[PDB]
């Protein structure tokens, strides 16, 4: 069978905690009354949720209500418990309250409101400094939750909210997050297709926090190359082919061998033979102002097949790419 694997940081964080920290299944919820909030307008529909702007009628304060589409009661306790555990973490979204509509009884979570800068105001005047600044901010959130024994598992642009006027960022939607336990085999059918690490794409189930660092590298490539998304696959199978044409086929089969991943017979005759590209081939006149030897080095060390060789979040924060933003913050 498949060679096992261990996270190389924060491996046992959870084992050294009280059961109640990670045994969410047995967490008692106290559901308030959603009438305390008055819906203003719909802001998004998701696969698992529906989000609304609302007003807290006690203090006229602006809030966001997430009405949970029907899942197993476990996955609601999971998300809630993870939000309580992460409360007050740097750049984590804050869970304000937990409520049920009194006539409908469908459960809902209440969050803090973040003012969102238009994407056509962000993309146009993105400096090289702006990409480093917020990348550093996402890594604060990611290194924190990893240090608390949690994986986000759905890191993508949709779930990173940025208030550029206040230069503050927030990692949202924790509905896919899990606790890390050494040896646990996890569900691979998570995250969005473009941001799925190769471990999901091959059904290697013993993954860890480093899954969240593949997604972040996917975002970094998407931004500095002005290509959205960077790995643009038609389906979950072509996604690996899209990846393999950049990272090369050689490191892939060594990855397959090292963990003895039995690979789907669909993959045999579709990947092929592909050299590992040099990143320079992705730069051009209309994107080079964001590209540098430093950013390239940092990018290379996030996108690895072998999840063990990816930088940890705290390794990323110590990379030279961030040296200017580390010193300006002091
Ligand atoms: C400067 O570039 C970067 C540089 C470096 C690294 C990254 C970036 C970068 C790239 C792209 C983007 C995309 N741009 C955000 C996507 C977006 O805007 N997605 C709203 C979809 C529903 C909106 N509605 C709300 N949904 C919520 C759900 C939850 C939850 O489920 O927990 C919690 C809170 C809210 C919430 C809070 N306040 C207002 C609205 C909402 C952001 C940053």
């Amino acid at each position: 069978g498949p060679v096992p694997s261990r996270a190389r940081v924060y491996t046992d964080v959870n084992t050294h905690r009280p059961r109640e920290y990670w045994d969410y299944e047995s967490h008692v919820v106290e559901w308030g009354n959603q009438d305390d909030y008055q819906l203003v307008r719909k802001l998004g529909r998701g696969k698992y949720s529906e989000v609304f702007e609302a007003i807290n009628i006690t203090n006229n304060e602006k809030v966001v209500v997430k009405i949970l589409k029907p899942v197993k009661k476990k996955k609601i306790k999971r998300e809630i418990k993870i939000l309580e555990n992460l409360r007050g973490g740097p750049n984590i979204i804050t869970l304000a309250d937990i409520v049920k509509d009194p006539v409908s009884r469908t459960p809902a979570l209440v969050f803090e409101h973040v003012n969102n800068t238009d994407f056509k105001q962000l993309y146009q005047t993105l400096t090289d400094y702006d990409i480093r600044f917020y990348m550093y901010e996402i890594l604060k959130a990611l290194d924190y939750c990893h240090s608390m024994g949690i994986m986000h598992r759905d890191v993508k642009p949709h779930n990173v909210m940025i208030d550029h006027e206040h230069r503050k960022l927030r990692l949202i939607d924790w509905g896919l997050a899990e606790f890390y336990h050494p040896g646990q085999e996890y569900n691979v059918r998570v995250a969005s297709r473009y941001f799925k690490g190769p471990e999901l794409l091959v059904d290697y189930q013993m993954y860890d926090y480093s899954l969240d660092m593949w997604s972040l590298g996917c975002m970094l490539a998407s931004m500095i190359f002005r290509k959205e998304p960077f790995f643009h696959g038609h389906d979950n199978y072509d996604q690996l082919v899209r990846i393999a044409k950049v990272l090369g086929t050689e490191d892939l089969y060594d990855y397959i061998d090292k963990y003895n991943i039995e690979l789907d017979p669909r993959f045999n005759d579709i990947l092929g033979r592909h050299s590992r590209k040099r990143w320079e081939r992705f730069v051009h006149s209309e994107n080079q102002h964001l590209v540098s030897p430093e950013a390239l080095d940092f990018l290379d060390k996030l996108l690895r097949y072998d999840h063990q060789s990816r930088l940890t979040a705290r390794e990323a924060m110590e990379h030279p790419y961030f040296y200017t933003v580390v010193k300006d913050q002091a």
